[PDB]
């Protein structure tokens, strides 16, 4: 009997009476009304036969309500998939028809518009129920009057926990829901605690996104853990979290650099008390507002990106935090992993000889939602396969050097990789487009560590790269300008 | 889905993150965690050749070695388990630890023991199969574990092991000693919670001067060491000069050391100009009187370091302590992540809070159960809980207070008494320095409470001003009878308390 996420919180209950769990605005939740609220949800869960292996679809931004209904689907062995609400009616309702929830709990507020039109496309395939989270507590189709109907008595299940308890849609397209069962987050949470120096003392700010591993593994599952208290914020407004920052007494965030600028300025000269806040990114640009964070987490420079990680291996499991100082860029495997460098052939790549980045141990996932062949074929031979391109240097580090998704038919990321490890190179992409540093100049064939075969024939040179909406490359966009066709 | 970590996916990972760095130290022997990988492949190799397989059992019968550490490993890559024994076992019980245990194969040291060893064996006759390999042998003894190791080919076995089974066996002592099954998950799961509690890294060097066949030596700090690919370095017996010279030699950051070394070393340290600066101490800081740097570690800070905590064998250890949660009204702290923990009534109801009754466990820090124990596991994890047979309370601060023993308890018409809550409460007396309680007829259904008491040599106290402190804690009905005042509580050879003598001095009997 492992522990599982409900025995976390029944503990909590049990051993911190008053301390603070959840804040949300308004709402405050001790360790014991949280644990009565999962036992009311839980409740009423069991009630509208969602048991074990059942499923349930968040549909909102962050809230408190987030972490109950994780605890309450843990608690019966169900999972929860916190999905991305900034998805428009076709992608949303792919998910709807690929997760396929038994029951769906979704946010008015903000994006009612794409719901109402994504349940007529489901039409007579929507059998689920459907509750409004951000409703008027009186709502007969609410959240809250669901919770209250329920009954406090914990159900006691032995709950298997490499069973999934959380789900989250991993983004060449197609999106896929990866399962993390309740031990993948337990090692995660532990790791982390260490990384992070995370303690019952820990004031944790969700300003990062729930439907996406940074913010639970930084800090919000490792707060939750160790009993620490975590604060929700909707959305990301710099002058509410600068406030809410003095008044939980916060000493973890989820900021990215543009936010921190913003508070910053507007909190010059006021004189307001930010210093219990432990800044992990740029610490730099806070100029000493607040206080630079001394945890293995920052110093080794993981929190600004001296790692490697992703979403199937319960995020961020290889850090420059492990072992010391590290020539590659990733540094070394945590405890709970062990990673293998495999080339074509499934054989273990020399020192410094590129391949795939394979995993196994506690916290690789258990596979995709509803992904049979992928599945097989991405588990083969006991071990799991992240696509991603890797080395090992001499020194036993780890170097992270991109995708294996995109291929070239006989990879560009090894290629785009060795052409940015030049001084005057900011950044390459290879199908090779080149964007130079301002001050640099350097010629095309000097440009012009790797094989015979394998440099390309031509270098353009561009101001900047392409990018989608979201701000990351555009390949399909250049493969345009430059002549990019025949693609295996 | 795949598999849990192993404590063969540890070596693994370690010999390709760290192929220059430092594992092992045992006088001459260092290895590198490559070295030390490639051994334990040439030792499984040899193991697997002897037949020894999933579910089979290894004995240690020795002191410290780093091949202790080389076993563990070697049959955990195979699925098996070793037993690390007690060395100063006598024959009697060597020869029933063998018996229990029935190992396959039995790995002995002959320094200081070897006698005992002979007897032992000479008992068990013809029931005597395993095969006895000589740890510190001639190096060419072909019934030599050096030798038995290097026919062993370099190839990892790389078998699925399940690292829910199995892998190190310590025995815990009524005087019946039982086996206690811990898996390669309970020994991770330890070993990352101290890993946060003492600040544990690759730089750690771990003198390992505790007794590896107790869990201490293992949870403090052996096993976190390993598992972040850190140094540890073995002493096979604890000579303070020795020790002292290893603390300076090989650099390390941490040792197991009860007070009466640390007193020793402290003097003969005196004026020499010996860094032990290094060293950060844990047990009784104040004692090195400068000499090392005191520990600011959660573990030192709490107190946990000084025994503010819970737990035994059978939880992996130090379950729960002051580290967890901080400040605490109780004793014992809180449990750590890995655990959860209820006080049962001998109904199995909760306890309300305040109310003494059985601490009882869940989580991944349990043991796998008693080796070769069916009847009593069966009973000690009923309902699904780990009965610790410990008595505790919560308190209204959600923390834990360990009051001592459940296997000890009086007779009573209203509900049997513990003796260790009325004992608890009255060695709060703050001029009390020990107390013992013990039942003395009073007729087939009951006995009465009777106290033995230890006062602190500087301070005075009646019968009656000791009866007087525990009518607000304990009921009515459970307050003692008599106070009877001694120098010091009688105890065994090996220190513990001798409720059998008691009995017989203060006309003690009647139990259940
Ligand atoms: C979110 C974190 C942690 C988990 C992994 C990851 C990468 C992520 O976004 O997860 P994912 O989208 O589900 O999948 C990951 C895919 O991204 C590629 N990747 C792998 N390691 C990477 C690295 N080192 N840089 C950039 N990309 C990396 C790789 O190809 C892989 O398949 C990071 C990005 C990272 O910049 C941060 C965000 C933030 C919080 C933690 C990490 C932080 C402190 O600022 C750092
Ligand atoms: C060895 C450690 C760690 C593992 C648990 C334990 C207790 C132990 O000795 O395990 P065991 O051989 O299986 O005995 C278990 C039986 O001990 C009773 N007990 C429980 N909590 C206790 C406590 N708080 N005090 C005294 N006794 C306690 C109870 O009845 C239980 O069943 C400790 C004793 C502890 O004094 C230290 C030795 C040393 C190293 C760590 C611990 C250190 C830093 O001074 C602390
Ligand atoms: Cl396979
Ligand atoms: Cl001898
Ligand atoms: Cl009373």
């Amino acid at each position: 009997q492992h522990t599982t996420i409900g025995d976390v919180l029944r503990e909590h209950r049990r051993s911190h009476p008053g301390r603070t769990a959840l804040v949300d605005g308004p709402v405050r939740l001790t360790w014991p009304e949280l644990d009565d609220r999962v036992n009311r949800l839980a409740g009423s869960l069991a009630a509208s036969g969602i048991g074990r292996g059942d499923r349930i679809m968040w549909l909102g931004q962050n809230s408190f309500r987030v972490y109950e209904l994780i605890a309450a689907a843990g608690k019966l062995g169900a999972m929860v998939c916190v999905g991305y609400w900034r998805w428009a009616p076709p992608e949303m309702e792919f998910a709807l028809r690929d997760f396929d929830p038994h029951l769906v709990v979704w946010q008015h507020q903000e994006i009612h518009e794409t719901v109402a039109r994504t349940r007529e496309a489901l039409g007579s395939d929507d059998t689920a129920r459907w509750l409004r989270h951000d409703s008027a507590p009186q709502d007969p189709d609410g959240y809250e009057a669901f919770l209250a109907a329920g009954g406090l008595a914990d159900p006691d299940l032995d709950i298997d926990p490499d069973s999934p308890v959380l789900v989250l849609y991993t983004a060449s397209g197609r999106q896929c829901g990866s399962l993390l069962s309740h031990t993948n987050l337990i090692a995660m949470a532990t790791a982390a605690a260490w990384l992070g120096d995370i303690d019952h003392t820990t004031a944790f700010l969700n300003s990062g996104p729930m439907f996406h591993i940074g913010n639970h593994q930084f800090w919000g599952m490792p707060t939750l853990l160790m009993a620490g208290k975590n604060v929700i914020v909707r959305r990301v407004v710099a002058e509410e979290v600068r406030d809410l920052l003095v008044a939980e007494e916060c000493t973890h965030a989820f900021l990215m650099p543009p936010t921190v600028a913003e508070i910053v300025r507007l909190n010059r000269d006021t004189g307001h008390d930010l210093s219990r806040l432990r800044a992990t990114v740029a610490p730099h640009l806070w100029e000493g507002m607040a206080t630079t964070d001394t945890s293995r987490f920052t110093r080794s420079g993981a929190a600004a990106g001296r790692g490697y990680g992703q979403t199937e291996l319960s995020g961020f499991a290889v850090t420059a935090a492990y072992g010391g100082p590290a020539a590659g860029n990733a540094g070394r495997p945590g405890p709970g992993l062990t990673v293998r460098v495999l080339d074509t052939a499934g054989r273990e790549c020399a020192v410094g000889e590129a391949g795939e980045i394979c995993a196994r141990g506690t916290v690789v996932h258990r596979g995709y939602w509803n992904r049979d062949e992928v599945n097989a074929h991405r588990f083969r031979s006991g071990w799991w396969h992240t696509t991603d391109l890797g080395r090992r240097e001499p020194d036993g580090s780890l170097t992270f050097l991109g995708t294996t998704t995109r291929m070239l038919k006989s990879f560009p990321a090894e290629v785009e990789n060795c052409i940015e490890q030049h001084p005057a190179v900011r950044e390459a992409a290879v199908i090779a487009v080149v964007v130079l540093e301002p001050d640099a100049g350097v010629s095309e064939q000097e440009i012009i560590r790797i094989a015979s075969y394998k440099k390309p024939k031509s270098v353009a040179f561009a101001a900047a790269l392409p990018r989608t909406v979201s701000g990351a490359r555009d390949y399909d966009a250049l493969d345009k300008e430059y002549g990019g066709g025949g693609y295996p």
